[PDB]
């Protein structure tokens, strides 16, 4: 019965994944290997130094981790905490985002619309075009509503 | 409980796979935490912005979808059959890469048995070596044309 | 059934694993598309001339698997192992690194130790500050740069 040994095999495909991790090295490889910009260097030679990359690698991992001025390492595992809580206090720009960005898009529909509708709706030719763009532009232009509303709601709150 | 909550584990295992995509956004926080060149930056702390990036997120995604404007994310659907017919007519040097690869290795192939054949044709006080060069340019020339099938291609497929 | 269905979806899932590689492409696309180093103009269509870069393919990999001179083709599959067994020597870099990177991690030890035993032994009238940092300080300044370890293995070892 090969099943079984089969159905261990699905766990093997399980530690497939991990196995990827170091292709992610590959794709920086491939980075400078293959150009930088949209692909529309000979160095490969020396790319294969990502391999010696091992020794390297205590470098770039401690200098933030554990910093020249040793003795801090200890103190880093308090200053990740600060890192975060410092930037977290801008990090309210997502109310920013959606209510200025989702502004301009009002704008382009209330171009389109007004454009198709006012020509549809002068028809006879008396005064039609008057009650459809007043109507349509007046809801998206005044619900014209300026910034500032997450400064009043991280203020209100520290 | 066994095989039953055994089988679920692996898709439990299987789910991670999906969580491995967010190294494709870490290989971008590598290559500025690496150094920028292979790995044989201070920046990290900056870096910590990244998860601030949430903020600066919807920008980068949608000013490619909609463009410099929501009028131009109409403009977004005409480019799109654009860039696709733009390049699925010009792309075909696709063929032209692999058709000069393919003739790559073939000429190295010739030359290679050239040397070896030459060598030892001779082997006696008779010009063997010339018979087995004569055949090696008729057959290796002739074997294509002056004629480019990209260019030939590109003006026969309207 | 249903299970069995169910069992070799498991191996999709493997296959899924394998979809994931394209997102390399995709992060190449990605650098340019999120400015510089992560994202903390109208060239979103130059990101889709990625797809063009099938015609490019033959310039980045032709010079690094060819190079200029001919011949050089399976030369490039025998030069790959030559730098490595080359750059081999130079590999041992590996432990000059932890020899450094533990020998930091003793003086982050020796202050925070010496620091802290010390100021609670002048509680005792004697003579304790001498015997507190006389036996950390020994350990570590003793310790402290004890030979060439890569110079001479490497030298050994060719």
């Amino acid at each position: 019965n090969w099943l079984w040994y089969i159905r261990i095999f699905i766990i093997i495909v399980g530690s497939l994944i991990g196995l990827r991790i170091v292709f992610a090295v590959l794709s920086l490889v491939n980075r400078v290997r293959q150009g930088y910009s949209p692909l529309s260097e000979r160095d490969r030679d020396r790319s294969i130094r990502l391999v010696n990359g091992s020794l390297a690698l205590i470098w770039d991992d401690l200098r933030s981790l554990s910093l020249f001025s040793y003795h801090r390492l200890r103190d880093l595992l308090l200053i990740v905490t600060r890192i975060v809580e410092l930037l977290g206090r801008r990090g309210w720009e997502a109310l920013k985002y959606w209510w200025n960005l989702l502004q301009y898009w009002s704008q382009e529909l209330k171009n389109s619309a007004v454009s198709l509708l006012n020509a549809t709706a002068i028809a006879v030719g008396e005064g039609t075009d008057r009650v459809i763009e007043v109507v349509q532009g007046a809801s998206r232009a005044i619900r014209h509503i300026p910034r500032r509303i997450r400064q009043g709601l991280e203020r209100i709150l520290l």
